[PDB]
C-alpha cells in the first residue's frame, strides 16, 4: 500500500446510535465507500472494533441492517483472521473489486456500543 493512501485511509460506522456501530464505510483515494457483507463475519468485526478503540466485536450484520449506503463499494469478500490492526490489512478481494449491491453493505456492532 503506497505511502499517501496510508496515511489518508479511513475508517467509520454510520446510521448508527453511537460511533461503535453501524454500517462500515471506508474512505478510499478520498471518498467514502461501503464493503460488501460476502464472508463478512465477527472476525472482520472484531479488526474494525479493534480500530476504532470500540472494544471487540459483537456481531457483524450483514444485508444492509444499517441502511444501504451511497458510494462506491470499495472492499468485498474480506477474509481477516480476526488479529489485523486495520481492516485495510486483511485479505479482500481489491479495491472496487466488487459483486455487490448496496442492500449488502456490511455493518457492526461493537462491545463498546452502548
Ligand atoms: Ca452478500
Ligand atoms: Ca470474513
Ligand atoms: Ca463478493
Amino acid at each position: 500500500m503506497t505511502a499517501g493512501s496510508e496515511s489518508s485511509l479511513a475508517l467509520r460506522l454510520v446510521n448508527g446510535g453511537d460511533r461503535c456501530q453501524g454500517r462500515v464505510e471506508v474512505l478510499y483515494r478520498g471518498s467514502w465507500g461501503t464493503v460488501c457483507d460476502d464472508y463478512w463475519d465477527t472476525n472482520d468485526a472484531n479488526v474494525v472494533c479493534r480500530q476504532l478503540g470500540c472494544g471487540w466485536a459483537t456481531s457483524a450484520p450483514g444485508n444492509a441492517r444499517f441502511g444501504q449506503g451511497s458510494g462506491p463499494i470499495v472492499l468485498d469478500d474480506v477474509r481477516c483472521s480476526g488479529h489485523e490492526s486495520y481492516l485495510w490489512s486483511c485479505p479482500h478481494n481489491g479495491w472496487l473489486s466488487h459483486n455487490c449491491g448496496h442492500h449488502e453493505d456490511a455493518g457492526v456492532i461493537c462491545s463498546a456500543s452502548q
